[PDB]
């Protein structure tokens, strides 16, 4: 399996799925739902990025998430051919 989506909490790697695939040289991201990653009893070495949009439209606020918060555009800098961590 690919983990190409993560707007439905827990179905991709950061505080998890990460132990079972990833690296300290991974790259992911959160959205939707998603960003309920940055808020569990784990860690990531792979750079994680919660969608600060996404995450305000879940009612958190900025301080809420161990995980920055970057835009929709700082994800999409990480992809650019890389295309096997999306969602």
């Amino acid at each position: 399996m690919a983990l190409v989506l993560v707007k439905y909490g827990t179905d991709h790697p950061v505080e998890k799925l990460k132990i079972r695939s990833a690296k300290a040289e991974d790259k992911i991201v959160l959205i939707q739902n998603g960003v309920f990653w940055a808020l569990e009893e784990l860690e990531t070495p792979a750079k994680v990025y919660a969608i600060k949009d996404d995450f305000l439209a879940r009612g958190y606020s900025e301080e809420d998430s161990k995980v920055p918060l970057i835009t929709y555009s700082e994800f999409i800098d990480l992809l650019e051919g890389e295309e096997k961590f999306i969602g």
